[PDB]
């Protein structure tokens, strides 16, 4: 752009789309991934402006809609949604054309063979963009903390990923995929809240949901002992007055919802906790590779940002590990845009260009362009 | 006598009062759940008979009275109510005290955590009932279906909940409470009925619009089918007369309220339907679980006592029933009363017994063990 | 047993115990070697008849049940489900007490030091047991093949073990043991599933992953040149509707799971397969014996019974090994019961008690009788 080169750089998820052009820090056109239809149908002469309230715009106007939500863990839902999803960051906010520019992405890592391909016809295909590339998301973070090895856990919304990183690449022997992420911490809320008497069952107060979670709940830091303080209203108990009209009082679903993380037992599988399921990725690998990985931990996402987390961990993980050292969560002061930043390095340095995939080369190609240069 | 001591069983949600003994067929109380308080006053010399009335004088001599659903969406409203009915309805309907026989209440399956122990108070505190259930309604028709292996939909008046039970129960996952009932087609009917004649707004014809829900209303054969019919109003309108002096023909919203249970379409807000809460449960158990759960879906409770119900989940539950096994119903004829049935059935049994609350669990213990026998 | 004294031969594993009397052909009392627990909660009244769901009743119910896998790969996880495992086989099934006759059992090869002693203990220090012999497996199938020297590669579920063996025995200098086996093919497809959509994560989705891939994958004989054959259809995709519903297209995975014990860089280690790892027994031996371990290589158990296997090594094994020959793979019909087969004349053979342990001789001797009669 201008006198350089430049692009945009992108991190897609399940929640939310953060967009930017390239060399940011971390985003400038952010919203939430989902298109919203008229549910609440009368008829019409004054209309509150849209045939498809979309992110922001839907996310605001709740109660005529039925949110259809897409990428609901990396795999969506049906794509059709997605195409206006899209056609509001590049010319609504940025003002740019997707024609002109190459686009970073993100790999949501494991995302289906097919959806790599399906996603850059979408845009090489139906329209244009000039080069593209989709980050393999947990460990862009790493080289932004200033890391090489590490064991990283990054999830956001959509999927838990625990990723062993060294000074080379992790492979599909040792790295790990679970639901049970961000996402399912919202949702997971309303099969709780019934004990009290609330289930916000339906779609707009679905979105309402996600809302009061993120702004107050917590994570108990020994569930347990936290269990008879349960009796203690004041540290539990808050009013969350709805500015509508309903006061959810969250009292122990607060830290209860939050526990399911590292707690399984609650919803009703045998996943052992994001704890122990870093030991299940860390233990498969060579027998060497170990040492440096449990020297810093890096934890990041939507999901590592909740009050009282990384000191969790740093009792847990110590329990059946092994035993020998100096074990050190590093989660960074803002940890979320962990993916972002990381991403916003590559797109910047010139030296990327061993790498993507460049317009012209997806017709030499054909759709299996993607598979052909990367994975 | 025999196994048990032999309680007094009682399914009276927000429908129909349902009382008799352990050891009764058919119950003995059979009319409405409505709390009777007099509007229609005046003054008076002497006025007719009770302070309180339940459905024997409140469905009698409606129009003086106030006719008040007790319970709503499965929940107790306050305590004039519940309070009185569960001594009144043993002493003056039955004739013995709960103080002397033990008592089975249903619950409406997941209520708030203290709604366990506040039905509890009302025997234990209030009157001194020597034992008590206050049990899943879903699981007295499950044992009236005698089995293992059975994915048990069970809609009341108060509230449907889907609960698959295999060669073991289900975990907290696999379940499914549904705000979408009998109550939903009480207020569903005096809303549509002002399209074709009637707009009904109070408690009295509250109790007239039970009076045409349960005998008159239905689920239709299909609903497209018989929608694209409903310009024939001689084959599908027919009346039901108000039994003091009023004509109310009804014929295509025969169908458009208890349609509601299959099709959410005709609401407002998408409370989903017995079909997609079939799949909701069904498909969130394990993984090698549902052949058989295919082969014993048990259909209960008060609202699916209609026709177009045993028939019509042998019809729409095949579009999620994939290419091997197949959909096969289990509708008991008296499905209102299977819940009934199982009642007197399980409160017969010591081991039903044993795994309720007696007199002296509870004071020592500390109330919410009637929500740790149980749940 | 009657006018003789006979015994009960028996191949454990990893996968399955096969039990049968002595003198017998192949097995009678089989069943896989796995304990399962309730993980479905909820409560009960009716129940699905166990505590312990053990080996054929477990892998029956699945859906309940966490399945507590023991022998993985000759080490079992603990040893507490392993009692009741063989509280199947004897009592159950055979009839028979422990307590009363000789028991033939096998040597996983290479299993540790101390649980040699640790399983004499279980039959000799608690079941009494009047006589033991654990037989190590390879070498006995070697006899009932009518082979004297070969190279034998033996691998059922759990471990990989090339074997050179002559007209005397092999020593651990020259012999191998791999973890890359039959269970290990089974458990693997889940890592690669991933691509097309699947991940089978969790308990009784594991098991249908072993099921899956026993009944219809096949091994390529050539994988890269049969990837190109991966666009057709035909060969390839063929429908595993699950009896229980959701279909799974094993296309790809049919044979691209079964190379990885040819191709170890699939998962990613540096182990060549099993091709090389014969090489690598046969090579480090004396000079002179070697010409004959050529002319006859025998290749046997649950690992070398999949579609397109003899064939492959018989192209494969020539190109780095000595060139001068009559090379040739003796896969007998049924090959997997190498093992049972092989033990069961040493059973019948009174020649045998030239060998064993006997009761008194464990008291005699402490529980380090097994090293002081074996190693
Ligand atoms: N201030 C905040 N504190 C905690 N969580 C937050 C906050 N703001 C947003 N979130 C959460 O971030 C999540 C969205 O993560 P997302 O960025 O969409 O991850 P991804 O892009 O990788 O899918 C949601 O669960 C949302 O509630
Ligand atoms: N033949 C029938 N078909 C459909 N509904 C019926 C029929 N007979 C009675 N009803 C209705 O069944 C409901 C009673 O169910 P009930 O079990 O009392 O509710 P709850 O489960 O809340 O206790 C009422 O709405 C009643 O009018
Ligand atoms: N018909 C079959 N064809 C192919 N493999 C089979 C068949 N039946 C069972 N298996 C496989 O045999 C294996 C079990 O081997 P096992 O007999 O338990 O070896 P071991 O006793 O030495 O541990 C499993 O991988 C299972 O899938
Ligand atoms: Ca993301
Ligand atoms: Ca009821
Ligand atoms: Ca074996």
């Amino acid at each position: 752009d201008e006198d350089e080169t430049t692009a945009l750089v992108c991190d897609n998820g399940s929640g939310l789309v953060k967009a930017g052009f390239a060399g940011d820090d971390a985003p400038r056109a952010v919203f939430p991934s989902i298109v919203g239809r008229p549910r609440h149908q009368g008829v019409m002469v004054g209309m509150g402006q849209k045939d498809s309230y979309v992110g922001d715009e839907a996310q605001s106007k709740r109660g005529i809609l039925t949110l259809k939500y897409p990428i609901e863990h990396g795999i969506i839902t049906n794509w059709d949604d997605m195409e206006k999803i899209w056609h509001h960051t590049f010319y609504n906010e940025l003002r740019v054309a997707p024609e002109e520019h190459p686009t970073l992405l993100t790999e949501a890592p494991l995302n289906p063979k097919a959806n790599r391909e399906k996603m850059t016809q979408i845009m090489f295909e139906t329209f244009n963009v000039p080069a593209m590339y989709v980050a393999i998301q947990a460990v862009l973070s790493l080289y932004a903390s200033g890391r090489t090895t590490g064991i990283v856990l990054d999830s956001g919304d959509g999927v838990t990923h625990n990723v062993p990183i060294y000074e080379g690449y992790a492979l599909p022997h040792a790295i790990m995929r679970l639901d049970l992420a961000g996402r399912d911490l919202t949702d997971y809320l309303m099969k709780i809240l019934t004990e009290r008497g609330y289930s916000f069952v339906t779609t707009a107060e679905r979105e309402i949901v996600r809302d009061i979670k993120e702004k107050l709940c917590y994570v108990a830091l020994d569930f347990e002992n936290e269990m008879a303080t349960a009796a203690s209203s004041s540290s539990l108990e808050k009013s969350y007055e709805l500015p509508d009209g309903q006061v959810i009082t969250i009292g122990n679903e607060r830290f209860r919802c939050p526990e399911t993380l590292f707690q399984p037992s609650f919803i009703g599988m045998e996943s052992a906790g994001i704890h122990e399921t870093t030991y299940n990725s860390i233990m498969k690998c060579d027998i060497d590779i170990r040492k440096d990985l449990y020297a810093n931990n890096v934890m990041s996402g939507g999901t590592t940002m909740y009050p009282g987390i990384a000191d969790r961990m740093q009792k847990e993980i110590t329990a059946l590990a092994p035993s020998t050292m100096k074990i050190k969560i590093i989660a960074p002061p803002e940890r979320k845009y962990s993916v972002w930043i990381g991403g916003s390095i590559l797109a910047s340095l010139s030296t990327f260009q061993q790498m993507w995939i460049t317009k012209q080369e997806y017709d030499e190609a054909g759709p299996s362009i993607v598979h052909r240069k990367c994975f």
